[PDB]
This record gives C-alpha cells, sequence and structure tokens, in this order.
C-alpha cells in the first residue's frame, strides 16, 4: 500500500506514535517519506547482506526474522513480511522498540540526514488529525 501524507499521519497517531519518546508526528512521517516514499512493500538490501522492510525501513539485522541475515535477532519477535503489510501495527510495534534502544530516531539514518532539524511539522500541516 502507498499511503498519502495525511493519510499515513492518522494510521501513525492511531497508533500512538505521536510525541512517542517525544518524536513529534511530522518527525516519523518525514522518516517515513525518505526511507520508503510511504510504501509499505518497500525493500532494500544493505551491503552486509541484511534487508529493510517497510514503511520504516526495519532492518533484518536486530528486529525481524527473514531467514537470510546470519547472525541476526529478531527483537520484535516478527517475521520481517509482517513490516510490508497494508496494516501499519507491526511497523509501528517495531519502531517504538526501535526508537527506545538509547540513540532516539538516529536509529533511522535518513531521519538524521534530512529530516533531524527541519521544520519537521510541514510533513503534518493541513491534515485533520
Ligand atoms: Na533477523
Amino acid at each position: 500500500k502507498v499511503f498519502g501524507r495525511c493519510e499515513l499521519a492518522a494510521a501513525m497517531k492511531r497508533h500512538g506514535l505521536d510525541n512517542y519518546r517525544g518524536y513529534s508526528l511530522g518527525n516519523w512521517v518525514c522518516a517515513a517519506k525518505f526511507e520508503s516514499n510511504f510504501n509499505t512493500q518497500a525493500t532494500n538490501r544493505n551491503t552486509d547482506g541484511s534487508t529493510d522492510y517497510g514503511i520504516l525501513q526495519i532492518n533484518s539485522r536486530w528486529w525481524c526474522n527473514d531467514g537470510r541475515t546470519p547472525g541476526s535477532r529478531n527483537l520484535c519477535n516478527i517475521p520481517c513480511s509482517a513490516l510490508l503489510s497494508s496494516d501499519i501495527t507491526a511497523s509501528v510495534n517495531c519502531a517504538k522498540k526501535i526508537v527506545s534502544d538509547g540513540n532516539g530516531m538516529n536509529a533511522w539514518v535518513a531521519w538524521r540526514n534530512r529530516c533531524k532539524g527541519t521544520d519537521v511539522q510541514a510533513w503534518i500541516r493541513g491534515c485533520r488529525l
């Protein structure tokens, strides 16, 4: 599923991501924009052989099981395929664990490079929330 900007902001808010670990909703929408272009089916293979999955490009090295990332963990206790669902519940629940891990949203290199310190409120401007 390719979400609309305000459609994804509403889904993230409903699942309690708005101001989670102090990150305003526009931070999460900005991260999803540059990670996946709001596409739940987005995948990216990393040089290390891990894979990033879903709207927030969650990586198989730590967070999900894909059966093909040697030495990896599955700290969200999910198959990585769950991160490609039209239902963002698995992505949101796993993102909460990631952002709680110590480095906040710096875990998402695209958030650090393209969202951090920008006017992230523009990502929810005009959304009925
Ligand atoms: Na894994």
